[PDB]
This record gives structure tokens, C-alpha cells and sequence, in this order.
């Protein structure tokens, strides 16, 4: 039938066969997938995924062959149109993630695994920053504290940090015993205080480009005068609403990804553009290595979870992966100052 | 009179005395000069220089505590608001370039001397291209084809250069005789080919932001699908029409510098952003550099010029000199893809 054959020949110009045997071949076990997934979109492949229908041995490289070919826009007008229109736990990622609790991209310009590849993201985080002994860092997003964990000990500087999970504030003070780091519960539009530098991981996606206005202010108004900003986030290439539909409705429901042009607007008339990294391709590492952690560590946790989680959560890493294997979705460090004197050789 | 306090509070505010003995002061010898300089801005400030009404020791300290202080913005307002309304030889230029005759922001990170920093620029631009033996490169905006040189001789590539000067397409013929140099006099505009690699320097601060568009389109156009292209460019912190009045009317007629913000948006439908680096503070450096070479050499060229050429030449060279340290003004290296398998490592 027309949906078939419409499939089939989207899928035959990314180089995927239908019931094929190459690592990126699917099989497909419930024939209503193919109206599904031309009706219903990303939202119908993910779920119809979830939903057993259908099988792939390598979805990250199916991912990356459909982005590189661009299929959701090939796909007929009729189709798109109608579409735009329209939890975890620390068993999981203490087995899933590095020591340092990384839930970020990771920076594999000289390392061959995880664990040493989020260290050299780490530094690389510090060394932008060029900190000094004495220096006050505000952290925002700390998460479970791994950078004010890594910088506290690296560095002579005070960190604070700020999060939203009262969970994640008690595991980043548990980390951070010892060490002169302050981890703050609250909502970072309400700093008023003065740091050194101030270093952002993986919030500014969740922020929303209606205020990104409003994050720069708040930053420009607790950085002090000769201070640095390094701001890390993933990056769409296209300026718009950036949320794809199955991700947001399992994975990140807040999230939206910015685009250079939005991040240029809106840090303008606040600061400097120092330097601008974009290293996301080794998110795709990064995703892989989880994907195959996640993996060993199944037999561990399998009980508080379910198989269709496994699969859920499955589809989300290799996905994710192909999007940036594809270069479809970026990973950026921006250094901002208010032109400082001198300027930067900011660190790679 | 109220035109010598107003001015007198405005330059104590950047650290400057009027007639005082400290390098950055000035001495001010016809007093029409203050009531000059706050109804004409910067226009009246320059060429009151030119006048002889004003001298200052050192022009690029003068202007770095100026801008710092951000006295155009401090000046009253409805003195603002009324302004917002409103050659050169090769005996010149051959005698304060490098061999290269390199007209543009040098490299300074590990040189001492200018010839070392724009060769160190050059080596830059090519490693960042990433240049494999056989490649086709395009210069738009080759100048005299110290870049073309460069590259032609010391990586196994063709070059097309393209300039506009009659003048610049013989000289750079004659510089690169014995090399796969072609240079081409015509407008960048009219290319339709296809190229490895483009790059270009100092030629975009004169396309003006309403073609922006055009630019970054020509450059797809003449783009092979896994071809890197890296744009030079001087560049502003606000996105406006970034003209200065002295500087358009003596030095750059067309010139307007592009925001962080313009360039985004233009380049975003053709372009991944891979990198972006801001190295503004060598500029400072450069010009200096440049002023040193320009008054060794100006008894030997002083007959096809005048004194108040001299005059003209030294505010233009400190000023931007002093505007680059205050870090008003950026120097921009951004490299561009469609997306290249696997990401760049951009060469610093
Ligand atoms: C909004 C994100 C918030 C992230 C918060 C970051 C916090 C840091 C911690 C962990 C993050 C790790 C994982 C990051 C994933 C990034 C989210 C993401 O994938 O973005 C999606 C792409 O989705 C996809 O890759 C799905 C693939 C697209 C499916 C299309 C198939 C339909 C056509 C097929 C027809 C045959 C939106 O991308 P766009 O720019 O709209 O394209
Ligand atoms: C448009 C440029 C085209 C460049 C083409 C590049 C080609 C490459 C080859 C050579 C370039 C070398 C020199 C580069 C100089 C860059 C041009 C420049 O200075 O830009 C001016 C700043 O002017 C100044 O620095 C002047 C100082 C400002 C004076 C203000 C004084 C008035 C207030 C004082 C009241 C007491 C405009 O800057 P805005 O962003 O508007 O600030």
C-alpha cells in the first residue's frame, strides 16, 4: 500500500532496507508501523519502538543515516504540516555514569574511555575558567556536584552551587564534605551576590529562549566586573522551537536546545563572545559509552525497572547519538567576559 | 565655559588631564577645540587632530582609557542623539607590512615580532583548513596573494584569488609566478564553481550587513558538500550600523563591522558553526607594530605624502590600536561546514 511504499522509499535514500539484515536494517513485526510513524512522526517511531513493532540492531547508525539524509523534511508536505502544528534513579546513573557523575558531554580529544574523558572535560571547564587561588565560583545546575567536586580539590577556590533537586543537593554535599563548596537549594533568578566566574552545564537547555533575556541578566548581575562566563549547552543548528516530540514527552519535558543566533541576541548586550568550541561529535561517544554501560549494568537493576524502560531508555541514547553523529545537534562552550584586558587564549 | 568643564569631567572620569605631562594626557593649543569635539563627536575629534589643535603622546593610551570609560556613551544627551543622526601607496604599505603584506590582525600567541605573527596567522588559516594535497581553495578578498603565496607554497593545493584592485591582481600575479595561483579580477558575486575550501580576510567588513545574506549564499554556491570555509573578519559587540564617522570618511568608506549576532543569523541556513575564535587583543599589537614600521619608515616616504597625511595616519593607527585594547572592537575567526562526519579540531 501507499504507506509502504512511501516508507520504503524515504528510508531506501538513507541506505535502510525494510526487513534487512545490515546493522541499520529494521524489521518490522506490526505492519500498521509504516501509517503510524507518516501519521504520528518522531512521536510515532519512539513509541511504536517502545511498543515492540519493530526492531534495529544499530539505531544509532538508523539515526544517523536518516538525519545525514534529511528524511524528516523529505517526507511529503501533507505529512509535516499536520506534525508542526502539533523517571530515573541513582541505581541507574551511578552504574551508567563516570565517578564524577557526569551527565554532560564528555571531551574525547585525547581520551579512549569515559571515565577519563569526562576528567579531561573537567579540566578543560577549569582551564577556560583560568581560576586562581581564592576565587569564587557560582555553579549553576550543579547537579550532584561533581564540577565543584573536581574544582574544590583541583583548584584554591570556593564554589556554589545551585540546583533544583533537593535529591541532588544532598548528594553533591555528601561529595563535597570537606571541601569549601556550598551547594544552594533555590531558583537561580534569585542570586544577587558577586562571583569571580560563573560556569553553567546543561540548564540553558531547559531555560526556554522566552528567557534566555532573563538568564544573562541574572548572570551579568552576579558576575563581578573582570569576571568569565563559560556557558555549556547542546545546540541546534536552527532558530526556532527546537523540541522534538518524543523527547520531550520522555526524556525532557522543559527541554528546548538554543541556536547560535538566540545565544548571540540575548548575551549581547551583557557581555564579550570570548570563544565558541563546539565539540558534538564526541557527543556521540559519549552516548555510546552510557548505551553500553547502561547495558552491562541491566542485570543490576532490571527490578526497578521495566523492559519496556530498557527499551524506552534504549531508543533515547542511540537516538541522540545519531543526531549528533549526524551533526544535526551540537555541544558548545561559550566563553564570555566583558572584555577583559588582554583578551583570552581560552584553553582546548 | 561650560564646553571646557563638560569636557574636562569627561576625560578625568578615563584617567586624562588636559595639558597635563603623562603619556595618555593631551595638550589642547586652539581652544575652540573642546566646543568642536562635543558638537562634531568623533568626526570633529579626529579631524581636530589633523587641524593641529591637539597632540598627545600616545594616541593608543588615550583611546583604550577613552573607550574603557565609555565616554562616547557618559557624553550628555542631547549631544548623542545629534551625532546618532548624522590613499595609500605600496611605498606605504610594502615598507610597514611583512613580507606577506598582510593587512590584517597578525597572530601574537608565541611570536615577538610582526613578521613571526602574521606568519604564524597564515599557518593558522591553513591548519584550520585542514588541507589535504590536490585541494582547490578560494580567497575571497586576496589582496596582494600573500595568503595564496603562503598556502600554494607550502601545501600541495590550488588557489583562486579574487580581488577588485587591478593593482592587487598584478602584484599578486608577480608574487605567486611558479605556483597553481590563479587570481581573478571580477566580483565574488559572479562565482559559480566549486571549491574544497574558501577562505577570507578583511573583505566582509565592506559587503555591509544587507548582504550578509548574499555573502554567506555566494559562498555555498562555490562550497563542495564537504568543504570548510573560514570567514576573517573584524567585528563589533553590538549589532547596529557599526560605522565610525572619522574612520568612514578618511580610512574605510564602506566599512561596517559585523555583530556575533549578524553573522548567526546570516550563516545559519547554509552553515554548522564548527568554531569561533576571538582574538581581538592582537590586533592592538598589530597596529602598533604597523605605527613603529610606518615612523622608522617615513623619511623615505614622506615626499608623496604630507604632513598631514602623517597626522591622519598615526590617529587611525593608535585609535583602532587603543579601540582593540579596550576590547571595543573583536578580530573573528569562524570556521564553517555543512556538518563534517566526526567534527573539527579546530587548529589554535
Ligand atoms: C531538548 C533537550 C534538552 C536536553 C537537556 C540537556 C541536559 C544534559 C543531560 C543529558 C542530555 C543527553 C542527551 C541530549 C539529547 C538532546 C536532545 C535532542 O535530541 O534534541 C532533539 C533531537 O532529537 C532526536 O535526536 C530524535 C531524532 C529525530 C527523530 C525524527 C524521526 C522522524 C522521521 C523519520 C521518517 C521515516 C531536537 O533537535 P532539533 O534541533 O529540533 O532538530
Ligand atoms: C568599518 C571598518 C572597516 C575595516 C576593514 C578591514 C580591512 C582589514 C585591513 C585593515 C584594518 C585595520 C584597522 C581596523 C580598524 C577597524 C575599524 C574601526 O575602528 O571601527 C570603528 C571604531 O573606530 C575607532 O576605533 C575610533 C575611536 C572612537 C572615537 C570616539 C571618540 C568620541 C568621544 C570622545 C569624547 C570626549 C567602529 O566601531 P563600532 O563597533 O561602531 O564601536
Amino acid at each position: 500500500d501507499n504507506w509502504y511504499r512511501i516508507a520504503n522509499e524515504l528510508l531506501s535514500r538513507a541506505g535502510i532496507a525494510i526487513n534487512g539484515s545490515a546493522p541499520a536494517d529494521i524489521r518490522v513485526k506490526n505492519p500498521d508501523f509504516f501509517k503510524r510513524v507518516l501519521q504520528e512522526g518522531s512521536l510515532g517511531l519512539g513509541e511504536s519502538y517502545m511498543d515492540g513493532w519493530w526492531e534495529c540492531d544499530r539505531l544509532d547508525m538508523f539515526f544517523s543515516k536518516v538525519l545525514r539524509a534529511g528524511l524528516e523534511n523529505q517526507l511529503p508536505h501533507h505529512f509535516k504540516d499536520t506534525l508542526r502544528i502539533a523517571d530515573l534513579g541513582n541505581d541507574l546513573f551511578s552504574r551508567m555514569l563516570d565517578p564524577f557523575m557526569q551527565y554532560s558531554c564528555a571531551y574525547w580529544k585525547d581520551a579512549d574511555n569515559l571515565e577519563s574523558a569526562q576528567q579531561a572535560k573537567l579540566k578543560m571547564i577549569c582551564e577556560k575558567l583560568q581560576l586562581k587561588p581564592g576565587m569564587r565560583v557560582l555553579d549553576i545546575g550543579c547537579g550532584w556536584g561533581g564540577l565543584a567536586h573536581y574544582m574544590a580539590s583541583n583548584y584554591d577556590v570556593s564554589v556554589v552551587g545551585v540546583t533544583i533537586s533537593a535529591e541532588q543537593q544532598k548528594m553533591a554535599q555528601e561529595r563535597c564534605e570537606g571541601l569549601d563548596v556550598t551547594i544552594l537549594l533555590q531558583d537561580y533568578r534569585d542570586l544577587n551576590d558577586q562571583f569571580d566566574r560563573i560556569v553553567s552545564v546543561g540548564m540553558f537547555e531547559h531555560v526556554g529562549p522566552k528567557n534566555y533575556d532573563t538568564y544573562f541578566a541574572v548572570v551579568d548581575r552576579n558576575l563581578k566586573p573582570e569576571g568569565i562566563f563559560l556557558l555549556h549547552t547542546i545546540g541546534s543548528k536552527k532558530t526556532d522551537l527546537n523540541v522534538d516530540p518524543w523527547i520531550n514527552k520522555y526524556i525532557f519535558p522543559n527541554g528546548c536546545l538554543p541556536s547560535v543566533r538566540q545565544i548571540a541576541q540575548s548575551s549581547e548586550p551583557h557581555f564579550v563572545m570570548e570563544d565558541w568550541h563546539n565539540f558534538g561529535a564526541d557527543y556521540d561517544t559519549t552516548l555510546m559509552a552510557w548505551y553500553e554501560r547502561f547495558l552491562a549494568a541491566w542485570p543490576e537493576i532490571a527490578d526497578n525497572y521495566s523492559e519496556r524502560f530498557k527499551r524506552m531508555f534504549t531508543y533515547y541514547l542511540n537516538a541522540c547519538a545519531g543526531a549528533f553523529r549526524a551533526r544535526d545537534i551540537q555541544l558548545w562552550q561559550v566563553v564570555f567576559s566583558r572584555g577583559v584586558e588582554n583578551g583570552l587564549r581560552v584553553a582546548r
